[PDB]
């Protein structure tokens, strides 16, 4: 704890904890976006998604249940980090009221995953299999365990670790939300692909707040420094989609969610106030 | 941290961290009504309050103003206790949910009495003195300082700050929900009564809420214990609304107002699973 004293969005000054006393209006703007945003599992209706499943072909199941295993475990990972870290260090109530709402709605994610899970597998042996992803998947740990060492990482800045968090709510995410809306476009589970919409939204905001953060901030990392932790999260989401779970098991190109990943990753980088790092096109349509 | 690993509430164990595999279904229900009552300040007109604070008498204008001021502080004393520990302590998903759905709802609250203060209160000097009632105001602070020292205590188990907690949102509450609702039945101040609703609901949510904390709590404090954390409370709040603020500047009986204190603090201990202290009837109808 050098010189975080002359940071604004954490140094200890609230003494005031009050609201309406509003100073930073780009952050309550943002959390006002977030609260009108605001959905809950029971409004995605998965009384039909039965059928679908079993119409699927079983490449394409076990695609389906692997990303929902790596999003049952994932939107838990960066809920814990959120209640035990960001939320406890940042001191200005306008992010505090962001990453309130944050919280409530990773829990009404992990609610719709755990909800999708049990309406496609009502096998609870097979259940347990994707719901303990972290531990069962090797595939979901390296992932899982990336974003948990962000976590316990004493050493790193809140600058480092906001990096990491929107690097895994975009880049982690990204494959998977392709892979979804592809899927959609294929005319398929419609209960899968309706709460992914409203998700991927919630993710996009989180994302946009945790780059407002990073420039709240005074003295945070050098952008070699932002370069690598992208990069390296750019290189775990491709190994991902493309070794561990091959997109080719749902007739998705390797090649073209290769630099949909890159894609994702140069629009964040942008809005951290950087230049970009690959310079590729979004290759999908489906996805601007 | 003596025998803590033999608390399923605090015990390390989750491993896990995923929802749906539901192992407490009264925690979650609790938190599926809290989810459900879900609701935003933009639902609650106050675009004609202002008139309504012109005809009020001077002793009414001056109640209310410290009342909504005592208002502005706690809601963030209880949020801050909530963020910085209970979410932070408790590993049941079940109740890290419930909780932090509070928390949300808790800036909600925030953001609904700043929202009043300013309508009533245009000159901004005179919000400046409400909003920093915890060090503007004495009689406000020997509450705030209560429930504050209640975080900082390092040594006092999650059993007695869970009771505590329980005592400020429902006995703290108590005094002034009450002369609320009895301005509502006097048919004044339209959207603070509407908005003392909503509120008064969720707090008693978040009461019953911690009562079914404190009963999965296997070591907690001895009936006694917590006999004198509830009734310092009543004490406290008894002198706030018949010295500091009252009630008889808003036409109300001081004694009925005692009774009603020890009223609430009686089912308060019921709902702990203790027998009564007071054993007194509620003195207002209108909050039956
Ligand atoms: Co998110
Ligand atoms: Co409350």
């Amino acid at each position: 704890n050098p010189s975080v004293e002359d940071e604004p969005l954490l140094r200890e000054n609230p003494r005031r904890f009050v609201v309406f006393p509003i100073e930073y209006h780009d952050i309550w703007q943002m959390y006002k976006k977030a609260e009108a945003s605001f959905w809950t599992a029971e409004e995605v209706d998965l009384s039909k998604d039965i059928q679908h499943w079993e119409a699927l072909k079983p490449d394409e199941r076990h695609f389906i249940s692997h990303v929902l295993a790596f999003f049952a475990a994932s939107d838990g990972i960066v809920n814990e980090n959120l209640v035990e870290r960001f939320s406890q260090e940042v001191q200005v109530t306008e992010a505090r009221c962001f990453y309130g709402f944050q919280i409530a709605m990773e829990n009404i994610h992990s609610e719709m995953y755990s909800l999708l899970i049990d309406t496609y597998i009502k096998d609870p042996k097979e259940r347990e299999y994707l719901f303990n992803a972290i531990e069962t998947m090797p595939c979901v740990k390296k992932k899982a365990d990336w974003a948990l060492r962000w976590i316990g990482d004493k050493e790193a800045t809140y600058g480092e670790r906001v990096v990491a968090f929107a690097a895994v709510e975009g880049i982690f995410f990204s494959g998977s939300f392709a892979s979804i809306f592809w899927l959609k476009k294929r005319g398929l589970m419609p209960g899968l692909t309706f709460s992914n919409e409203l998700i991927s939204r919630d993710e996009g905001l989180h994302c946009d707040f945790a780059c407002l953060m990073f420039k709240h901030l005074v003295h945070k990392p050098a952008e070699q420094r932002v370069r690598e932790i992208i990069t390296n999260a750019v290189r775990i989401e491709q190994e991902f989609l493309t070794e561990a779970l091959p997109v080719k098991l749902i007739g998705m190109n390797c090649t073209l969610m290769k630099q949909y990943i890159e894609f994702v990753a140069d629009r964040l980088m942008l809005e951290l106030g950087f230049n970009k790092i690959f310079r590729v096109e979004n290759p999908f349509d489906f996805m601007e």
